[PDB]
């Protein structure tokens, strides 16, 4: 509906620019020329709207990587390439601040917390594959891929989120990191 | 004095967070007025930044003290990372800082002042690596880039690790430290 995807996009950008709390359902309903009833009928609650957006963001990113990893022969390159993509992509990573702001608040309520761990698993799994495969084709030796994946992901999210900033300078930084990390596995 | 408003402000931010905390509450509980506040700290965000600075100073003190127990710079690195994780695990202001950051991490006035604050945390890393270069523990050409990489990555691990059990968090953080220094060699 031109009244469904209409509110989804407005919510996305707002959550990206002002975070979760600052973004009120009212303003969303405002800039998206709709009613509190529409938002309600389509998303019920504000927190529900946010999880749906995270659900979509997770898919897009998943698809984008699914078709981008092919361009990298060795997993060592898929590592470099994945980290660089997370810098330029428009999916998921641009919403980290809001995600953490949301996670910390409703982490007690296990209802939606469970939902986020599910979204948290996929975003991590990407690294799992890279390292698991790297083991199979003898590119490196990692006894605990689960630990290395978690470390890599969060470490990277850190560079992406905490580092306007010159897009080229960021990539050189991300590559440097990528190099240092992989040479540490060896 | 102006210390009264700051004291109360931190408590409210700790208790109810940054967004829920209004300048009004800070006013009445401090026996002051919105006027005297606008005078001393201009805006709310500026007050919160004034509290973070003071906090940073306390952090420097903690580091200044704790760091003397790490003989080599390679040990300081491990220590600094683990200490960030644990200290921030039970640090009250954490949630309030999370909100503020995710809110004003895109404001020319507050961003410049924010980066200046984060840079002091990053600079700790600059010392360790520079000292390490001299002390023959390693050899890093661009310390500035490497310190930013270490700092933001460590912060990532500390911030996005949605996993529980503090025992596991320290393990992963120690592992990162090993992996990271192992790659600088
Ligand atoms: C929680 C404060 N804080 C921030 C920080 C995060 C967001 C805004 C400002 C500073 C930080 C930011 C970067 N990049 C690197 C290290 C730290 C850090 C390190 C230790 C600590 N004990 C607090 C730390």
């Amino acid at each position: 509906m031109n009244l469904k995807d209409k509110i989804l996009g407005v919510a996305k950008e707002l959550f990206i620019k002002n975070g979760y709390n600052a973004t009120t359902t009212g303003e969303i309903v405002k800039l998206s020329e709709s009613s509190k009833g529409n938002l309600y009928y389509h998303f019920k609650t504000k927190e529900n709207l946010f999880l749906e957006i995270l659900n979509i963001e997770e898919s897009k990113w998943q698809e984008q990587w699914k078709s981008e990893q092919i361009k990298a022969k060795t997993n060592r390159e898929k590592f470099y390439l994945y980290n660089e993509l997370s810098l330029t992509t428009q999916y998921y990573y641009p919403l980290q601040n809001a995600i953490i702001e949301f996670y910390t608040e409703y982490y007690k309520t296990n209802s939606i917390n469970e939902k986020m761990n599910k979204l948290e698993n996929k975003y991590i799994d990407a690294y799992h594959v890279i390292f698991k495969e790297g083991n199979l084709n003898g590119e490196w030796s990692i006894n605990d891929v689960n630990a290395v994946s978690k470390i890599a992901a969060n470490a990277v999210n850190g560079i992406v989120t905490f580092t306007e900033q010159n897009i080229n300078e960021r990539i050189k930084l991300m590559n440097k990191f990528s190099q240092i990390f992989l040479n540490g596995l060896s």
